[PDB]
């Protein structure tokens, strides 16, 4: 009865330490492991529920699940519903509620199905089979199903040792199956292994031995653990709320990913110019430091679209306030900026100063008035500490609430024409323990389960879980508070500006990306973490928020030279890209640098600039078909097993994989290439050739002033001319990579619209072109034409992969002015003058 292996063996004493015969009292097994992994465990008998009177509808399946012997937590359901519901063919949907009350949920807005499901009727389970394979997708039989008030358990096999997501945390992209405990409980802490961070993403993607893959999203913001087994098997821990539970077949990873972010939106399309170059640190004391940042860069030829402040701003550490000695002609500052061509973003937190005199501050004067703050137990506003000292915090889930936030927003916006908002600390980070008044001895700030927390304590570094918010008890709601502030925001710009919003978020939930991006917090300026900033660059895009990036050159402590060269290399290739820096540390700023370390940082800068209208083509299939920008190895060749745990090396899209050195005193790097042929992007003009693979391990030269990055056969990039910010580089004349197959095929894209506008898709008011290589020639097809499009100039056509140098070049049939042919490269550079929007011919021979 007690012999299960030690590796199946799911815990029983998740709640404390036991002894054996306790243990054995909770009719569990105890057999000491030789050397984690649970002493105390459940044995196939173990009291679960009784799945009884399953039916069927057009929807799906219906039942009723009974528990007859109560578990050793308190406050057990014994009677629940379950609800399956079989939604698309790639979409399996079910939820276990109680049907006599009312439970927190989270707010959200071959003709067969991929999948089966079947249920075990005692212990009750719900199985998933893949149908074209048979494989054995999820099976919730393997342990017991446990709900109880404030303690949810639901587990899983899972297909393979391989399992990624459930963020965030700093780990590699695969996570570990050996006995991990995952928690997610949004928490201000500096990005350390084993704890919980900022954001808390509660979905996996699963890969199956072959390429297939398959996701799990539990719909519940509650404070929850994510138990990992080496069976392989998964356990998910909630101490709130209901399970729903979504089921994403694939059978691509990328399929997986879309899939998943149909249910939580797909990714929000940023303005161009937030594609740019953002620059920033705490310690811009006045206006005039500040504009000596954009000079300085200038200066140097250093490109800067938006230029940023932290809390040196603000009148004594508030919001919507900026002091009248260093920062007095503050307005002056931002709208010489948009004189210049360039955008202003400034550091929002969510807490608001509440100890200034009655009639003095008028955020908190007109919050209190309008009931827009969070509560406690006599129903006064909760106080806590942050950088101002005392503050009350917005509830962003009150109607009056986002009103209010709507209306600081634009009032300050007539003051300061800023045009985004940097959203931080809100966990919500507090400085104190729940309040300056404690938080009181009930079951919602004394649990009977807590996660695997810093700090071993709910209230931690935030506010009391049982204050009072317009849905439900922060309890429920902590999770979701730094989305919520996300989506306020996100209304507030759009009414303010009446173009697309740029919000940068610290904290997180799922389905984040539909309104914000993000940026990973506080990292150490250290090797160790500029590697670990490509599988979280990479977790966030596969939990669809692209628009993700790390602080360039490390925010804590100080930079070295060779360490912000190196970061700024990689950086250039985050979607997000921003340098920022802390108050005590050294000036990183690219221009603060010796010559040839701002060389590097210069042709870093300029690659990426030139390759913008790639970028936000990219971010345009984020937005409209749930694609990912950056992306893993694994993503792109899922059915090369190589790829699986390869995460220091990052794609753009399909085809531009960037090898990154990531330690100190290298001079090579060693990267893996999938089959095909991959030549160095280094060998087109921007203002070994090829690897050919049969995918395998390369040691590619990769000197200080270098980084590798190789186009993809079988592809076309298009590309824009120089400038220091994107108004300048947008009028700049156009060019194409092709990068030729040996059969000399390829396919590209690009998509323009005007960058900054509303509702573009909707209108129509874009400009989609394709691009085709084949036989000798290169051609567009005009999918779309409108007036946004008009004016694009082709001046340039690169074709990598020639083989032969050619006789003659024609555009349009007629001979080009001047071509240039490379034998030891195989490149064919070709000057045109042509028009994106219009229907063109290019050929050799
Ligand atoms: C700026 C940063 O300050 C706060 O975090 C700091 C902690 O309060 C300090 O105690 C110290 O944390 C150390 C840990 O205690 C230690 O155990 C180890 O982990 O090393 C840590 C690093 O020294 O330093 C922390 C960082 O300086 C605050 O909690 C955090 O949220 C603040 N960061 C945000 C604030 C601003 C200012 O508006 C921005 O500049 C940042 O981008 C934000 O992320
Ligand atoms: C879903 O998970 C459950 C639990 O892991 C699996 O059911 C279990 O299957 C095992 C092995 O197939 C069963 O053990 C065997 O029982 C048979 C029948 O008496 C016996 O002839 C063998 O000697 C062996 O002991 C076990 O009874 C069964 N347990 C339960 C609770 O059902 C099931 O296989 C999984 N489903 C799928 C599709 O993988
Ligand atoms: C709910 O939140 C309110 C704040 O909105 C809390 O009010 C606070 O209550 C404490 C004492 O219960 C007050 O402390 C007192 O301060 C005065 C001086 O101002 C001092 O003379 C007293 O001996 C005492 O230290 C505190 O001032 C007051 N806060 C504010 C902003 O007025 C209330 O306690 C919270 N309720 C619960 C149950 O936590
Ligand atoms: C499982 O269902 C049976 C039957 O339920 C009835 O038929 C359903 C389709 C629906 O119309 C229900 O409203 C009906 O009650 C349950 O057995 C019945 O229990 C009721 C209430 O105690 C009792 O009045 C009847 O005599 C029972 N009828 C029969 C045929 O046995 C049973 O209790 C349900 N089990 C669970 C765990 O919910
Ligand atoms: C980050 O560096 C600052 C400054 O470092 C000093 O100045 C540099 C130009 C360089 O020459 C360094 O070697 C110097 O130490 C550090 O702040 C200094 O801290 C030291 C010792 O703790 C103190 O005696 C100095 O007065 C400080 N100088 C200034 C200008 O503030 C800071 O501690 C460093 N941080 C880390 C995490 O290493
Ligand atoms: C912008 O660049 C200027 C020019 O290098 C910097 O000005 C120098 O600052 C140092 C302090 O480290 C002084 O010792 C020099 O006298 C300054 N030179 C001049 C010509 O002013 C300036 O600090 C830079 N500003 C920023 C914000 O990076
Ligand atoms: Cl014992
Ligand atoms: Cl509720
Ligand atoms: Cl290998």
């Amino acid at each position: 009865q007690c012999d299960v292996p030690p590796n199946s063996r799911f815990d029983c004493a998740p709640d404390k330490a036991i002894t054996q015969e306790q243990c054995e009292a909770r009719g569990c097994c105890y057999i000491p492991a030789k050397q984690g992994q649970p002493w105390c465990f459940f044995p196939p008998s173990y009291p679960s529920y009784k799945l009884e009177n399953l039916s069927s509808s057009e929807m799906g399946y219906t039942a009723t699940l009974t528990r007859t012997t109560p578990t050793f937590f308190p406050k057990d359901i014994l009677t629940l519903r379950l609800d399956v519901m079989m939604e698309t063919e790639n979409r399996l949907h079910f939820t276990i509620k109680d049907p006599a009350n009312r439970r927190y949920e989270v707010p959200l807005e071959a003709p067969s199905p991929l999948y089966s499901v079947e249920f075990s009727e005692e212990p009750f389970g719900v199985i998933v089979h893949r149908q074209l394979d048979g494989r054995v997708l999820l099976n919730t039989t393997v342990a017991p199903l446990f709900f109880a008030d404030q303690f949810l358990q639901l587990s899983t096999s899972l297909p393979s040792q391989y399992i990624t997501g459930l963020a965030e945390h700093l780990s590699p992209l695969m996570l570990s199956t050996s006995w991990t405990r995952i928690t997610l409980w949004n928490r201000d802490l500096a990005p350390t292994p084993g704890a919980n961070l900022y954001g808390s993403h509660p979905f996996y993607l699963a890969l199956e031995d072959g390429g297939s893959a398959h996701g799990v999203f539990l719909l519940n913001s509650n404070a929850m653990d994510v138990v990992l087994q080496p069976s392989p098997a998964l356990s998910w821990r909630s101490t709130g709320g209901i399970l729903d539970v979504y089921i994403f077949l694939g059978p691509e990873p990328k399929s997986v990913v879309q899939q998943y972010l149909d249910v939580v939106g797909y990714p929000f399309m940023p303005p161009y110019w937030g594609l740019g170059f953002h620059l920033c640190r705490w310690g811009y004391s006045s206006t005039a430091i500040t504009r000596q940042v954009v000079e300085n860069m200038t200066r140097a030829h250093f490109p800067l679209d938006v230029q940023w402040n932290d809390l040196d701003y603000m009148d004594s550490r508030r919001d919507f306030t900026f002091n009248k000695d260093g920062f007095r002609d503050f307005p002056a500052m931002v709208q010489e900026l948009h004189q210049g061509g360039r955008r202003y973003m400034m550091i929002v937190d969510p807490a608001i100063s509440s100890s200034g005199p009655a009639g003095s501050y008028r955020p908190y004067d007109e919050g209190l008035r309008r009931g827009v703050f969070i509560t406690n137990e006599t129903g006064q506003p909760l106080i806590g500490k942050v950088w101002p000292g005392s503050t009350a915090f917005p509830d962003f889930t009150n109607p009056t609430a986002l009103a209010w936030w709507e209306d600081m927003v634009a009032e300050f916006h007539d003051q300061v024409p800023f045009d985004g908002m940097w959203i931080d600390m809100n966990e919500p980070s507090n400085f104190i323990r729940g309040s300056e008044d404690g938080c009181p001895n009930n079951e919602l700030e004394n649990p009977p389960y807590v996660p695997g927390v810093v700090g071993g304590t709910l209230q931690a570094a935030t506010i009391c879980a049982s204050s009072h918010q317009f849905l439900s008890t922060h309890y429920n709601l902590h999770n979701l508070y730094g989305l919520t502030e996300a989506i306020a925001s996100h209304r507030a710009l759009v009414k303010a500006r009446g173009t697309r919003p740029f919000v940068i978020s610290r904290s997180t939930f799922a389905g984040h990306g539909r309104y914000a991006g993000h940026w990973t917090g506080d990292v150490w300026s250290s090797w160790e973490q500029l590697a670990s900033s490509v599988p979280e660059i990479l977790q966030f895009n596969l939990l669809g928020v692209p628009l993700v990036g790390a602080d360039v050159c490390g925010f804590l402590g100080n930079t070295s030279e060779e360490l912000c060269v190196r970061w700024t290399q990689l950086g250039a290739f985050y979607p997000f890209m921003r340098n920022h820096n802390s108050l005590l540390s050294l000036p990183q700023e690219p221009y603060s640098f010796s010559e040839p370390a701002q060389q590097a940082m210069r042709k870093a800068l300029t690659l990426r600039y030139a390759l913008l209208p790639h970028l936000y083509t990219l971010f345009h299939q984020a937005h409209v078909a749930g694609e990912t920008v950056a992306r893993p190895l694994f993503l792109e060749f899922p059915k090369d097993s190589s790829t699986w745990t390869v995460d220091h090396q990052l794609l753009w899209g399909e085809a531009l994989l960037i090898t990154p050195v990531l330690q100190a005193g290298k001079a090579e790097v060693t990267g893996y290439f999938p089959l095909g042929t991959w030549y160095d992007l280094q060998t087109v003009p921007i203002e070994e050739p090829a690897i050919h693979s049969e995918g395998q391990w390369v040691t590619l030269p990769a000197p200080l002033d270098t980084i590798n990055v190789h186009l993809r056969a079988g592809y076309i990039i298009p590309l824009q001319g120089p400038g220091l910010t994107t108004t300048e580089s947008r009028q700049q004349p156009m060019a194409l990579a092709v990068a030729l197959t040996k059969g000399g095929e390829a396919r590209g894209e690009l998509f323009w619209d005007d960058g900054e506008s509303l509702e573009v898709l909707e209108r129509g008011a874009y400009t989609q072109v394709i691009f085709l290589a084949r036989n000798n020639t290169i051609v567009n097809e005009l999918v779309r034409v409108t007036s946004e499009g008009a004016g694009l100039q082709l001046q340039k056509v690169t074709v990598l992969g020639v083989a032969t140098a050619p006789q003659q070049v024609l555009s349009n049939g007629v001979p080009v002015s001047n071509f240039t042919y490379s034998p030891d490269t195989k490149v064919l550079d070709i000057c045109v003058s042509l028009l994106m929007g219009e229907q063109f011919l290019v050929s050799w021979c």
